[PDB]
């Protein structure tokens, strides 16, 4: 590859990206031009490449590599619909992306066309004088954040931290020392009005001000009981919509002190000013709150977040609700990686297509693609690359015609192969448009003796689905190069699910039929083999985790999986005592299984959504007193 | 032994009790008399024994066996201070007392002098038409409760179910079906004013009405956020003291429909009407509430519960507070068995002495001794027998001069030997008068690599304390007869704690000193042996659990211990990886350990209180989303 017109910075960036893409032997003249986000023209090995914004050079090169495998003549012109496209990684659900993996992620985002990289850190960044904040969580040092940001800057990608300045601070506020307890209202919510809370928040911005970036998402989502705990005890009943504004104004003043411009999640305005306390509502704004908001709206960008709607109209409705408060809006979409071990790129594609229509219809300047890790971070950080390419394609081209070819240029895999990563969730009888259906997770963590999700299993279809999935994924692993770990992990999981999906039911059928030879088989052969496979899964999972994340947080998985293993040993031992005639009855097996949840009771399929480890694993108490 | 004056019922009861006590070959003439709770006179093999209330015969027999070992001549007269002395077993914290153990407990309570046996059941009794209420919890059927009660009736011991009609329903309200969710306010609290809530409660009393007893404790403690969840969203802001009264009225109306008389925990009146939301307060009663409350207080007995005070004076202050609301009061004291694996009979003794003074000074007629099982029910049900004998002696004699001798008649062990059961809690530098200090539990469940309670350990003291305790307990085990299991369990726990108390610290010390030999030894000898020892403990614990309780709830302990075991394996593997030179640092060990809590920071000792498994075991998230 011969380039003319590059700076040293750009030539060095390109050197890094040769680790992902193969530049052919051609001559490319490069310039900045406002004419297009990306333009590439020329033929017979001599090409002219222009970008509007510096970071767009890297997507241009991915396009160039792609189209030259196909043809000698190139006519590319792209007009991105969004001023900014960002990817936000969850670093608060136990999985803290390690620095080396943050660098890989940045490289890929740059090839895809993202302008912005973001980390969501509730308590997982260090604040001077707050030793419990992020303690044993692998909180990023200021230096690590600076290194990560500086790396992104190598590709003209900007960095935006997503923090919390109200709720979602559960891992911090649990620490039973006065310096932390005095900051609390209730649950995971900080105490509005308490000066020590504003000292903490000032501390958050002092840390962040060590970065170059002056753009921040301050959070403030899901503070459902705000003003109703220690706040209510100290101050009595207040208008909670005004309370939100008072808090918001204090935080904005602190941001201003450090020169930051803020975004925030939008949901609490709607929840606190709607009759049934929900996000998706047209709001009745009390006049005093309307006056307060009118002055605050000019100082903050509201982020409408929605990972769920299957149609443009549903989004547009919410955009119209938001316009009643502000026209300075951004949108946050979803790269589904928060439903256990296995992502849902398929569902992500479905909703992105529709969200992109709505966002364009409402002149949304910025889309933030979110990669949440709900309830323990058990899905791989790189599991959702197809979703990321999907949104990039939608911004730059408004279609997916180039999705797989650009994807294979950037990763070595076709997007279709990569999206087989979803397989543990893709039961055949599901419609593609319902969210959160996560058998990958609940089949895995379910008990043996007390299988409380058993009514949601359909062994005739599920067993061969999982078995075939494991074979499909082993084949993809062998051609996945450096992405192999992802597929190996999923293959082993599907192998486990193919038998575990009904082992609990088979134990009960054998018990009821008095088939003792079968119980003996299950206790002495199948369940010990099940433990061996789970330990193999745990090893693969640990390799995956340690490759992507800091070690901190893996401990919760160690605990969860060690518990599962011990519960399988209980199944073995209880069966043995019964077979030895030292029990008349196995009481666990005498209990009739009820539906776990009725959330999809009306549908013809049996699967469901169950995404809390502690209620998957047992009907007993385990965290409560 | 030969008796005259016995009914058939009494003759049958004494036959059963010969299983516990050794009646000497003497002649006893028995009659009821008003002259004393119990009197015994006579000599030379011929005795006259009177009792006031039928159940007191059985304590009288315990006393007779005791004194006849001392002497031929007998002069006994007792006047009990309390009309009723009850023991309440927690059957809601995962450990549901099996029917066989309920019968043993009743037999022992009879010999001690208790008039009343109680079971605390949040969701752990069956309600027709409510299939999720007690699901997979080992909830008692009506027939099991009837059997337990009829068995108590054999000894003229009455039965009082303790239930919940407001909060503490967490194991039920988690179930994600509409028929459960529609009953919810917030957290573990039912939705006041919802008719389906009142249908549920009617169901509760429908079940209980199948019993003979017409006395019930309806709960209503600790509903901290009542009115502030779904209640607030549906109904707006209301006077919460009035809300409580409205709910209470409804519940009492349901009780009246079935002929019940109610007791209730008193705390929410004080908490809702005090300015800081605390129990130990003389409260200003709002005017509208006083009207409502004065009516309600004539329909229910308030139970002042307090397990913590080391002085009469503090109890007296709270009695005075209560007396400004009602003179229809009972008192609840504590047999401390809710702080992990190991009871605190010693601390129970200390507070009982002072509480007994206060109850006597305030004319209290009924004392309920409570045996809570907080956060998984991991302490043995029979671990607190000394605390039970203590309260019986305080009622009947107003002193403990007879405590050890009556205890040994009743159990075969001196009370001093039995109370060694407490040892895993009895660190030598603790004063006797501070509650909740439970190294038994937190030393056990603490992580290895990330030992977040390490600052609370005092190895030079604690190590020989635990090792010596294990020997002491092994000796007592050998003379404990049918109670041996209790001491066997505790012996193995103390053996584990003597090394585990500082294994995390020694790993850190060897790591910093670069003592790779000690790291090897710890990885390859100590930690595998530790896992072996914990598996033995798990085996002993399981035998104890299955002897005393239903199998339901053991699963949570399997999970917890399974997870601990797996975390010890992680410590082994991380060290190995490091020893192999495939890591430059073990990041877990580079984190400086802070105090876990400042609760007892001002004291001379290092130990503390930490009684939530999920926060002992990890600093990561584990139940939150
Ligand atoms: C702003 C926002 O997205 N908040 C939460 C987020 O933390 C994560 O849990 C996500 C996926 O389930 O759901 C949202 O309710
Ligand atoms: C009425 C009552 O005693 N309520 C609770 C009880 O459930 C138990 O948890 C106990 C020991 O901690 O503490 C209490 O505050």
């Amino acid at each position: 590859v011969r380039f003319t017109g590059l700076s040293l910075k750009q030539t060095q960036a390109i050197e890094v990206l040769k680790g992902h893409i193969s530049l052919p032997d051609v001559e490319v003249a490069v310039t900045q031009s406002d004419q297009a986000s990306i333009s590439i023209e020329g033929e017979e090995g001599h090409y002219q490449l222009t970008y509007r914004k510096p970071h767009q050079l890297y997507r241009a090169l991915s396009l160039l590599v792609t189209v030259l495998a196909e043809a000698d003549k190139v006519e590319i012109e792209e007009q991105a619909a969004y001023e900014d496209l960002a990817y936000m990684v969850d670093c608060s659900r136990n999985a803290v992306l390690n620095v080396a993996s943050a660098k890989q992620m940045i490289e890929i985002l740059a090839l895809m066309g993202y302008s912005t990289f973001e980390l969501y850190m509730e308590d997982t960044y260090q604040i001077e004088g707050q030793p419990y904040f992020g303690y044993f969580r692998g909180a990023y040092s200021a230096e690590e954040l600076q290194e990560i940001e500086a790396y992104a800057q190598q590709f003209d990608v900007t960095f935006v931290p997503c923090i919390q300045t109200l709720a979602h601070l559960s891992a911090f506020v649990k620490w039973g020392v006065k310096e932390v307890q005095e900051l609390r209202d209730v649950e995971d919510i900080l105490l509005i009005g308490e000066e020590k809370v504003y000292d903490l928040i000032d501390g958050m911005f002092a840390t962040l001000s060590k970065l170059k970036t002056r753009k921040v998402n301050i959070g403030m989502d899901q503070a459902h009981l705000v003003g109703l705990g220690r706040y209510l005890i100290l101050n009595g009943v207040v208008d909670r919509s005004l309370l939100m504004c008072q808090h918001l104004e204090r935080v904005l003043d602190i941001a201003d002190k450090y020169g930051f411009h803020c975004q925030m999640w939008s949901d609490m305005f709607f929840k606190l000013m709607s009759a049934d306390g929900q996000y998706d509502r047209d709001v009745e704004i009390p006049e005093e709150t309307r006056v307060y908001l009118d002055r605050l709206k000019d100082r903050v960008t509201l982020v409408y977040w929605d990972y769920y709607q299957d149609s443009e109209e549903k989004y547009n409705r919410n955009f119209r609700n938001h316009h009643k408060i502000s026209h300075d809006l951004a949108f946050a979409g979803g790269a589904w990686k928060w439903i256990g071990f296995t992502p849902h790129n398929h569902f992500s594609r479905l909703v992105a297509i529709e969200a992109n229509k709505a966002c364009r219809a409402n002149q949304i300047k910025e889309v933030i693609v979110t990669g949440w890790g709900d309830n323990g971070g058990e899905t791989a950080q790189f599991s959702i690359l197809p979703s990321l390419q999907i949104w990039a394609e939608l911004s730059y081209r408004n279609d997916l015609d180039g999705l797989s070819a650009h994807f294979k240029t950037n990763t070595g895999l076709t997007v279709e192969d990569f999206m087989q990563i979803d397989l543990a969730n893709l039961l055949p009888d599901l419609p593609g448009n319902l969210s959160g259906i996560n058998p990958n997770r609940y089949v895995f963590y379910q008990d043996i003796l007390c299988p409380i999700l058993d009514q949601h299993m359909t062994p005739e279809q599920d067993k061969p689905h999982f078995a075939q999935a494991a074979e499909t994924l082993a084949n993809i692993k062998e051609k996945a190069g450096n992405y192999a770990y992802l597929f190996e992990t999923q293959a082993q999981l599907n192998a486990i699910l193919s038998s575990k999906v009904d082992v609990g039911r088979r134990i009960r059928q054998a018990y009821q039929a008095d088939d003792k030879e079968s119980l003996q088989q299950i206790a002495r052969q199948e369940l010990p083999e099940l433990r061996s496979q789970i330990e193999d899964f745990h090893a693969l999972f640990s390799h995956q985790w340690l490759k992507e994340n800091k070690v901190f947080g893996l401990d919760t998985v160690d605990i969860r999986m060690g518990g599962l293993l011990q519960r399988i040993k209980r199944a073995e031992s209880r069966i043995e005592v019964y077979l030895a005639g030292q029990l008349d009855r196995i009481d666990e097996l005498e209990v009739e299984i009820l539906p776990f949840t009725d959330f999809y009771a009306d549908k013809d399929f049996a699967a469901t959504t169950a995404n809390q480890w502690h209620t998957i694993a047992t009907a007993s108490t385990i965290y409560t007193t």
